């Protein structure tokens, strides 16, 4: 028996390390048990996925009056309900049913991971960005990673398709062969442009990813493209997945948490594809210590066998949205295994809540 | 040269004229949130536009995304030429992906500009007047039974010739409703049972083998569009699909499928006059007949819609319908006028609606300079 | 209100400005046939539009045609109200169906009226203008290395990035004419190979499997659609669809398909500016890379390409044309200008282009109201 | 050795017989615009061809299109062997792409010649005489019920069996129309209700499913061919298609989807006999049942759809039709025969007619060599 006394969202800027600020949304949700859960979306730029952040609080606006009194710790309910009063919207109810399974777990006293079935991976892989530099300094910088336990690395590219040709040539001969290059273009090629790089450097083992917007200009460019595929902006839910597999579309599928509406459907998808051999990536789009330990406990319950990296969300920034979250161990993301997401808010740089609903 | 030099938002209520609009698997609105957005110009221009949900929970928009997509569009709108409506419609797309809906009253004011700076009614700037007065429908909600009869002789003297039943909360009482109302038609009429998303698939085929020695147009019996074409399999009815045209991707699949018979046309559930006005087109030169619409709302939306259905084939466009007349309060003033079962499009420059500041009240948002 | 109260029918020759334009399977090409319609109404605007075929066997269409067509419908066309686009589109498809490339002449005069009748250029009753300069080809060139070179330095420094290998005679030796240019060019720059229609399908293929280790555009290989995709089965390279794409419907098989990376847009083989921009429309909001043209013209069908290539989105546009300056005599007065290597539309009301009178001579055919 | 030495085109009215003839969506024929070809020969062969349209708008067929066919291809076919159907089919091909029903009288008059110096009738040339007197049909009536059974009955006992009702302006009446008909013929009988291009797909369904119990031929419901695909979803009727049967692609893909019951192949709708044929033979090697014959005309097109239908297998020659007799004036002397409710064709050498020089007049252009 419990109830859901409290909701209250809180909104901060997240700066980036290298230079340029996310708008974090945070969910806190208190019960008259007193354990208390919460939940974060932060996007990384507002026009890169259909999420924006100020979609939080009109969610919220209409829904938190009707979870008032509700039993959060029952995820699927929540969902539902959620799912009933508005359609779509999913980034938005994410925050909301990342907090819920925050609380199922200190009520039963779990870890997410244990209430997702299990640790199926200790230490999810990392990955490291860049190097967009020197021949010689781009060769020390990947020696520090890799001496540091990172074998993979992730080439941004995507905003024009001739120097993108040029980044991964120049690349690719200073890695060894144990080790992944994928070349994320973020969407950002047209598709005759897209197909021009990859005849260029069809010679090249390196992971192709997302290289256009939509699902069928990147089945267009894998028709020329022999190289891996990693589909990732346009994964947003399980009806995607049922046409990736149907088609076998893609050898790398991304979850972002928050672009699948949140870590039940996360979940589901990801259990989906692990069930039909598709390997994938455990992460979210961004965000702070909140975001990050449902990423972790994603990452965690998901097959090492399948998984091939997830993402430390919370190093990238200066500020925080939590206490506590997950950790990095020589190259691997690991889970908390303290009950719930292991996660706590950080009040003093949240600030005062933007909106507060309560029960009488 | 044109600049966009304040945007306001307003927000108001507008309630249901019959109390209760009982639509879907047990779904009622009373009061419905309207959210108008209000653009002026440095030449004194000044355009307006509307989105109303009927049921925040109906497609994919809520009335609350309005204020949120325009704390951050409106910013970056200012100083923009409102005239070039595709390319406000690709900034709008820049600036957030989805999310059509809140989009969709600021293109509709953009329409509007266009159509004072040019001198010419929105009809004319969407290719002229292919439909004089569009022919309209009636839509009886979830009620009793014997006071339908009435309801109809008071719309058949009243021009209309088209009615819609509503139902999709209970299959088997819907298998009934249909039933006695079709033999209270006459020869020269049609009847549309909208379920709104309302059944699950075992029991639309139910329904759909119940009524099989029928005419009538099966309407959104479920909510998905693959749980439709489930439905199609066994269910010989002209269907109407509605809530799942989301767009020209989804308008692609029903042409390639030939899935349906009637394809409704919801300018915000579009994403706005502008992709409203080309998925229709797409749809008419693929001789898919449609219905012009929009979700709700008061004069300013039906302005819109007027203007919508006044540019659509005569030949294809099955009817349209007088949405400000449904709510006791207005967003605008003016708007279409309605003359013996048909909707009439303003013929001034625009959209040949003004907003009604003093329904309206103060404005929630304000940007400017 | 406006009535239609004269149309005449222009006939007039357009030489080629180097003597002998070959295309294709040596095809050739030395005095095009010009067709300008000219409109009149009764508060003295006055449109204008052109259909010009660079070979009468090029695409399905034909100079005489336009007459055929203009001694049918012309006399149904008086007393009409021109600004209509959409209803004139209409009942030009009423009257006769197909000859899009007979129609598209009208079509045109009549968005030029409308543009006047509203005080707006063209492009801004398309959308807007969503490319500033639309990117320009070099149609280069036939020579030695040394004089190949120094041509193409020249047109790069004139501000080219793009050039059109004029193949389709001779497979074998088009492969060297192939192999010979693209280590001509630099990084960056786009090369065409347009066959225009020209090679047999296993010719095609030799060709592609030869060239497999080179960057360019494969264009428009065979006539048909179905021996362009035999040919798309072995050939990765970028292919271009140009005389194919005939409208709506082949558009939507091109999407279907993920048949090209891009699709060429001739205004008078897809029937006119009005289906052409429907059909731009369709292919950018499904994200296919677009080519804005015309066959071939003066200043008349120059302008109506240069209005769809600045409505056209700068991400997706390819390419356009000065189709005026192929010629050593003019349709019209007035049109697009040309400057640093891009296609520049007008500004002024309409097309921005007036009939070249002298140029034209006596009308060929006048029905006055 | 043979050669073209002259080419005439001849032009004239031929009336209905019947004052106004309705067809379609709210079409009238009162007078149709012949266009003869006449082609003459150094040994003193000649031939004559024909094309007439049912209306101007019926297919992608007009009348004033031959005279621009002619203008840009009669020059160019001087000096060639008409004998060599294949040759003059291929070279017409390349010097203009489509415009087959242009094509079509020329295409005629070819065979003509080749049966004059062969010494055969057309249809000996066409594989033999593989039916003795095609089956004919009777567009009849559109009138009450005493006048209904008075002329079946005159037609039952002139040989006729077969009846045409023509529909397509009203769905709902013309459910009426099926439904008063078809309990007024006898066991043998057939009756197709042809809907010329004319019903709306929603429209079409709902007369399907009226008379979903009914034995008839549903005729061309609507214009495309996947409108037709659509209502055939639900209508269990044996289907005829017609006007969108435009050539061997089509019927290709007919055949692949096996989308009709039986094929209606207009000469000049398939570009002329020659494709005519190679279409019927594709079709009767796929076993699929076929009516030959042409859009309108006098006795000189009436005398190739008589030799077409006489080289139709008789197993699944479906009926043909008896042109000439639907007008009131001539283009040839003359052409087939009828009897006892049988089309024949002539048994002399060529096609079986002259040109009616008398009616036709002054020739409108005139090529010698
Ligand atoms: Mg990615
Ligand atoms: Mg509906
Ligand atoms: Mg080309
Ligand atoms: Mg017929």
């Amino acid at each position: 028996s419990l109830r859901i006394t409290r909701i209250r969202l809180y909104k901060t800027d997240l700066p980036y390390v290298d230079g340029t600020v996310a708008r974090a949304s945070v969910v806190v949700i208190d019960t008259d048990a007193g354990l208390q859960g919460c939940g974060e979306f932060t996007p990384c730029g507002e026009n890169y996925m259909i999420a924006h952040s100020e979609g939080v609080d009109a969610f919220a606006r209409l829904a938190a009056p009707q979870l008032l009194g509700q039993d959060p710790r029952q995820v699927a309910r929540m969902e539902r309900l959620m799912d009933h009063l508005v359609q779509g919207h999913g980034y938005a109810k994410a925050p909301f049913d990342a907090a819920f399974w925050d609380i199922l777990g200190q009520a039963t006293g779990q870890p997410v991971w244990m209430l997702l079935g299990g640790k199926l991976c200790d230490g999810a892989p990392m990955y490291r960005v860049a190097p967009q530099r020197s021949e010689a300094e781009t060769r020390a910088e990947l020696a520090r990673h890799r001496a540091a336990g990172y074998r993979q690395f992730q080439i941004k590219v995507g905003a024009d398709w001739q120097s993108d040709i040029d980044r991964i040539r120049a690349c690719l001969p200073l890695l060894e062969p144990g080790e992944k290059a994928m070349a994320d273009a973020n969407q950002g090629w047209r598709v005759d442009n897209a197909i021009r790089l990859a005849r260029a450097t069809r010679d090249l083992d390196y992971i192709l990813e997302q290289p256009c917007r939509s699902y069928e200009e990147c089945q267009q460019v894998r028709r020329v493209a022999d190289q891996p595929m990693k589909l990732d902006e346009c994964v947003t839910g399980l009806h995607m997945a049922q046409r990736i597999v149907a088609d076998r579309g893609a050898e790398i599928c991304c979850l972002k948490i928050s672009n699948l509406g949140g870590l039940s459907k996360a979940r589901r998808t990801r259990d989906f594809l692990i069930d039909n051999r598709m390997p994938v990536v455990a992460e979210d789009s961004w965000g702070g210590e909140i975001a990050s330990a449902a990423v972790a406990h994603f990452a965690a319950s998901t097959p090492e066998e399948f998984l091939i990296n997830s993402t430390d969300l919370m190093n990238y920034n200066t500020r925080s949205t939590g206490l506590g979250g997950p950790t990095v161990h020589q190259g691997r993301l690991y889970a908390s295994d303290t009950p719930g997401l292991g996660v706590t808010p950080d009040f003093n740089s949240l600030g005062a809540p933007v909106a507060d609903w309560a029960l009488p």
